[PDB]
């Protein structure tokens, strides 16, 4: 059954941390790596890896070649910067978005249509999470002014709350629709005690992406209740699908495969969400 | 569909608190709500209220005779009796188990298969909770004597630990399989963080019933891996399933009707786990 789903790179972090593509060398394990995923029926990439211009060492142009030709689409990627002290007190980001030009004309280059923040602390105020807020609706219009879109992965932290608010709330309620979507990590939801479905009920297509990781293998554990998530798709707004698997029951090429298998089979899975 | 679902009367406690079986009463609301269960699909009862010789005010005869023209079975229950800080200290637990008599000769007689013990408190120490594990083998060994089979039903809180074990898997380890089983409260596993299916492959055969809950109604909330853990119920050793609602989206009845409706509809429910 063929379906459209990414594979988050950083599943194959422990491959990948490892390839040498320094000096101007392809390291041969990396196309290998690329050309097996696409194998196992993925369709796309999340990088986890953008450091100094690059992706895995590999120029914006030169990821994108060595991704396409393995027959896989480059969807998304992970990486942010966060606020100096300094930034966070005067409201003024400037510095920061300096850096997102460049992130974001790489990315474009790299033919991304997603990129997605990982992880951002737990701020001390209501005050400092609506500068980030404010930040990150700038870095989401400066994406889209070139072509693509932005958002906001959680884990399990941004269900507690700051003042009397809870983080995720208030991030989804005081960000621009248009700018900034939100990656949902279901099995973060749920480790954070906290319902997928309410989320996509309450905020009705905010959750452009969804992460689809578990406990090991996806969809293995008993811990997401992937059924009901993927039978409120519509509501939540989901176009793609990142698989992601961090920790294994068996070699790490098999169980990533064995991931992906749970998602072809699944019944509730459609083939596409961007029709 | 048809299928073997008991419905955990703790879910209608809103009705029941209220009927009035008192001074030889026999409240029409009271066997209305057993005929409306029966009406839905539900196949069997698993008690919430034991008191005074008596299942919601009626002998154990008179609710075997009310549950059982409703057209339900009598499955289960959930009553449990602490040990006192005596009883801990010398670890002679006779006074509790004079108790045990008396409640499991009025199971027997309400024609249960099976006793649970709902809730225990995580004890201060490991040696406690042996004298627990002790004492469970014991009400255990009365509940078989008397035809019957004696389980232990979990929140969250026993994925903690106690010294340095967790409380879960001490107290499966030092217990007689033969006398104890653990009625799994799948929801709860999750909420504690851990792993359904990873319980059922390190125990195999341990987990004879499951509490099948959810966040509201069964299967909405996207909490709970319903699909894996019924793909494992084979290792699970599960032979029956106790539905919960305890908190509502809806009307208490339609709500308890849709949980149901979600199992009879779920392919990798089997319509019997006792054949
Ligand atoms: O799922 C994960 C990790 O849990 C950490 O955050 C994300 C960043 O790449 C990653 O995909
Ligand atoms: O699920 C529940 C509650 O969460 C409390 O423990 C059980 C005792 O009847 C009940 O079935
Ligand atoms: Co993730
Ligand atoms: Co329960």
């Amino acid at each position: 059954a063929k379906k459209e789903v990414a594979i988050q790179l950083y599943s194959v972090r422990d491959i990948l941390n490892k390839v040498d593509n320094k000096d101007g060398k392809c390291d041969a394990a990396y196309i290998t790596l690329l050309k097996n995923l696409a194998k196992m029926g993925y369709t796309s990439v999340e990088a986890a890896n953008y450091n100094n211009g690059k992706f895995y060492d590999r120029t914006p142009d030169q990821f994108k070649k060595d991704v396409e030709s393995a027959g896989l689409k480059v969807l998304s990627s992970h990486c942010t910067r966060g606020l100096s002290k300094e930034e966070l007190a005067s409201g003024d980001f400037s510095s920061s978005l300096q850096w997102w030009d460049q992130c974001i004309a790489d990315h474009k280059a790299a033919g991304m249509s997603y990129i997605v923040a990982p992880w951002m602390d737990v701020p001390k105020t209501l005050k400092e999470l609506d500068t980030y807020c404010a930040y990150y609706n700038e870095i989401g219009k400066r994406c889209k002014q070139q072509g693509m879109s932005f958002g906001y992965h959680n884990h399990a932290h941004e269900f507690q709350k700051v003042e009397d608010k809870v983080m995720y709330d208030y991030m989804i309620e005081h960000t621009n629709p248009e700018y900034v979507f939100f990656q949902m990590d279901v099995y973060w939801v749920v480790r954070g005690q906290n319902s997928p479905v309410d989320y996509f009920n309450k905020y009705p297509g905010r959750f452009k992406m969804f992460h689809i990781k578990d406990h090991r293998e996806i969809g293995q554990s008993g811990m997401v209740g992937f059924d009901a998530i993927f039978k409120n798709a519509k509501t939540a707004g989901v176009k793609h699908l990142v698989a992601e698997i961090e920790s294994y029951s068996m070699p790490v090429e098999k169980s990533v495969e064995v991931s992906l298998d749970y998602l072809l089979d699944a019944p509730f899975v459609k083939s596409s969400y961007a029709k």
